[PDB]
């Protein structure tokens, strides 16, 4: 440990972690147990004999290395594999499907080897290498839990943007993130991030957005520059997002004055290239500056779908995404997409009708575990569910909390058993006396106050738009009871619900009492009602009069 | 172009006078009424004056002069051009007016302004600093400058302990002085200018992010910004200030002195302000800002959301309804409208449903409205019975009730909108906003719609929490037994079936029916059931 904020020296960094080789292109070593080890980041080819040396100072046996984690495919994060895997018999390489496929293409591996060979020292000779498609690889998927060791459980997270394959690794026990290049190149002289967007900007920014939601970080480890800790590593993701949008503002401003991509590429190179001269030929750095300046000019918002440039932008984008939809399932799909973008796992949408007064129908549709739907409806938990009933009394969102469920212990216990441990519920009353409710749920993160206030707005807008579209599509869940009254029957009922008898209506409307009672009979027939009272009460409850 | 930076007209009501580096802004309030903004530097006195005589036929028509803060580069012209504007009121923050009474502050200003003359110019006649025709303004004060110029004052301490900014709500135009910083003409980003307090600087930028989306942003240096640059101005300035904070903290964690980064910043920034700032004061101000930042920066080991947080914080502590309505007025005028209304439509009597209203239209039109019971057949209110979408006022909407629309137009209520919401007790509450001369432009429409939705939600919540009478409904209370009996009767059950299900006698049940009727002043069971359903009681 130290009082420093950046640890950037070969050797030990934490009670389970070591930096091997050159701090510029480090390889990280994890002690999963007494005789079990793992590696992280693949570094560059030319360090093969350096890295090896350092490794043998900590590990008594290379056969005890069982796993090697690789963020992405670029030549500077997989160059050591072909040379050191022939020495690590028990190792599995772990990479994203795209990465494992990239190692099978002759073209990509040829690029990798050309760039890695450009990096040898004076009269350097390379030790024997094995085929790229001969590596002992096992592909991983987004969200997969890697049970490396008893105290090393790491989650895979897709972080496309930097490249079309990039992934990062979250050690949740120590709140430690291996982020590779997805945040960029850390400026060692200023303390800010240098964006590295080399495939897609929307995906880059959406990835940084999804990463801002992780628990507060204590340790942040990019592919270059060592390990960051404290505040520097806690607000890392937000800081990378900020610096990317700052470069966007710079580029767009310069282009509004008439500058070319190459011009700002040369300007940026002048002030940045100096850091990566040891492992990156200057011309590839300039070309990457030009490439990223290409993408930014393509996808950045000018200065005049759902995304990044302010809230109103997300609002209009959501609306525009929902206009062409003529199929309800797609409506629900878009809603799900935005719910996940908020940071939750499941959601639900419920409608509470006002009748029958003894047992008011409460219909539900969502994406909770189907078995929970079976149990919920089977035991009709939906009658006195606090999340829905709060809407009868308040227009505020209700964040799920033990105190709120004091009256309904069984429901809360069973929902907790199904993973629905954290969530929130917003209510809104449609203009037809209906109680519509929108709930969101996740597994392990409690709603922080700030995110609570954020949610309230985003969910309000989503549910407000959703009910509108479902009314335009006449969904069966909302259709309640399709009853249309004629103008005459409606005003007859308007009088009757005010207490008038057949005779008084006959007088007032200037028609006969027989006509009025026949109208009453028709009205009854529509409501499937046995008398006038049920018709009047349901019509009042349904807003028809 | 995206940045307008040339002397002369900038908009149909605005002109830039003098040097774009230290500009002075001119507003045409009317045919023979004008106003100024920014006090510039002394040495431009004869330049600016020239340009002024190109636009104003008579110098007596200049009636107001607005001053952001006391720095020498925003008040230097006053002693020299106020002697030429007989009818002008200077408008400034109290601290500024006090600074003008202290001999020391005026001496600093005078020395720094003298440093900037050319070896040729002679000084034109000048008046004393404590003799100026000054009028103090207050944070939030409404300045009814002109028929189409209603500007609000906003306190923006931080850059200096007195800084204030001015917001034209009609044009969504903000004069911000230096509270956001010095706009980088070569890069398009903000350079922080923190010369008094960092917390106040950042809180000022926060309060400014809460304004409606900006179309025109006018700092003390560099001209007028439009488009995206003006929308996220406050957000970007906030961000760049925190970026400088982290740069400083990192360098200090490596063992650098402030002098090092101060000289760096001078080398890379001072060139912009060489014409109006002696280089050594630029280095010293960089050092001052880096000192303040090093003092207050946190050690180590989106505008809409801000508006929302601010409104809530403003409306929770209030426990008296009149103040609630007052806050509503504040935000409505801040958006750019003149009057508002809040209405409640009860569901009964079904033939003559009570429609109560509270707002700020001319009392005579309310007399007229109720006199002709316009609340029954007002289309803006009736749209809420079938839709939760906002309604922009339009002839098609009012084709059905032409008389009401014609008379409302006669009173100036020519442009407006109305939002509907359903309180949790089956009441239809609606919120309207209105002005006279400007049509609702497309982008501001959706921004408005959203803000109105939020405001009315919180309003109905708070007034229910305050137990207002207009929301109060017919006071009838039932117990579980009689309530459940009514739940059964409203489901179509007869007296006998109810008695069977509840395990009591039928005489008991019909006597219960009488109980229920007595409260509603109802003649039979049907009226009771319908009113109970309409009131949400069963
Ligand atoms: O969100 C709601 C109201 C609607 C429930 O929607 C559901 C319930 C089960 C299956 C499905 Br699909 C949707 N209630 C919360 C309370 C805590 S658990 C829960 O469902
Ligand atoms: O805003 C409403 C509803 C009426 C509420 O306004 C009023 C009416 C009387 C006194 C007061 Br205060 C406010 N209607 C619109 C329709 C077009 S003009 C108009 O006022
Ligand atoms: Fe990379
Ligand atoms: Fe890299
Ligand atoms: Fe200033
Ligand atoms: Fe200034």
């Amino acid at each position: 440990q130290g009082h420093m904020l950046r640890l950037s020296a070969p050797g030990q960094l934490d009670d389970d972690l070591c930096l091997l080789g050159d701090v510029q292109v480090p390889v990280f070593l994890l002690r999963l147990g007494e005789a079990s080890w793992a590696l992280v980041e693949g570094g560059i080819s030319r360090d093969a004999e350096l890295v090896w040396a350092d490794l043998c100072r900590w590990v008594a046996d290379p056969s005890q290395v069982h796993y090697w984690l690789i963020t992405h495919k670029h030549y500077d994060h997989c160059g050591l594999l072909p040379y050191l895997c022939p020495r690590l018999p028990n190792v599995q390489v772990l990479a994203s499907e795209r990465t494992c496929q990239a190692w099978k293409s002759e073209s990509a591996v040829r690029v990798v080897e050309r760039l890695n060979r450009q990096l040898l020292r004076a009269e350097q000779r390379l030790p024997e290498a094995c085929a790229w498609d001969a590596l002992p690889v096992r592909a991983v998927a987004d969200g997969e839990w890697l049970e490396l060791g008893p105290r090393h459980r790491l989650q895979v997270i897709e972080a496309h943007g930097h490249s079309d394959d990039h992934v990062v690794f979250y050690d949740v026990r120590r709140r430690r993130l291996f982020c590779g290049d997805a945040l960029g190149e850390f400026d060692e002289a200023e303390g800010v991030w240098r964006p590295l967007v080399f495939d897609d900007m929307e995906a880059y920014l959406e990835s940084l957005e999804r990463l801002q939601r992780l628990p507060t970080l204590l340790q942040l480890i990019p592919g270059h520059g060592g390990l960051l800790r404290g505040r520097l590593a806690a607000d890392g993701a937000e800081s990378a997002y900020t610096e990317c949008l700052r470069l966007c503002r710079r580029l767009l401003w310069r282009q509004s004055m008439g500058e070319s991509l190459d011009e700002l590429s040369e300007e940026l190179h002048r002030a940045w290239g100096g850091q990566s001269v040891d492992f990156l030929p200057g011309e590839l750095h300039l070309g990457s500056m030009r490439r990223m300046l290409e993408i930014l000019s393509r996808q950045a918002l000018p200065l005049d779908m759902r995304n990044d440039g302010g809230f109103l932008l997300w609002w209009d984008g959501l609306r525009s995404e929902m206009q062409p939809i003529h199929d309800s399932q797609g409506v629900f799909a878009v809603l799900e997409k935005e719910v996940r973008r908020l940071g939750f796992d499941y959601y639900a949408y419920g409608v509470r009708h006002t009748i029958p007064f003894t047992r008011p129908k409460t219909e539900v549709h969502g994406t909770y575990p189907k078995a929970w739907l079976e149990r919920y409806q089977m035991q009709n938990y939906g009658a006195v569910d606090p999340a829905i009933l709060n809407g009868l009394r308040s227009s505020e969102m209700v964040v799920w909390s033990d105190s709120l469920f004091d009256q309904s212990r069984m429901l809360w216990n069973e929902a907790r058993d199904w993973g629905l441990c954290v969530g929130a519920t917003l209510p809104i009353r449609a203009p037809n006396n209906l109680l519509s409710v929108l709930s969101v749920a996740r597994d392990q993160q409690n709603i922080s106050s700030f995110e609570r206030e954020e949610i309230r707005l985003r969910l309000r807008c989503m549910i407000e738009l959703l009910t509108q579209k479902l009314t335009d599509l006449e969904h069966p869940m909302l259709m309640s009871n399709p009853v249309c009254l004629s103008h005459r029957e409606r005003e007859i009922l308007q009088w009757t619900a005010d207490g008038k008898s057949s005779g008084e209506i006959a007088i007032i409307l200037s028609i006969s009492e027989s006509t009025v009672n026949f109208h009453h009979k028709n009205i009854q027939k529509k409501f499937d009602a046995p008398n006038k009272t049920l018709a009047a009460a349901y019509a009042a409850a349904l807003g028809l009069i």
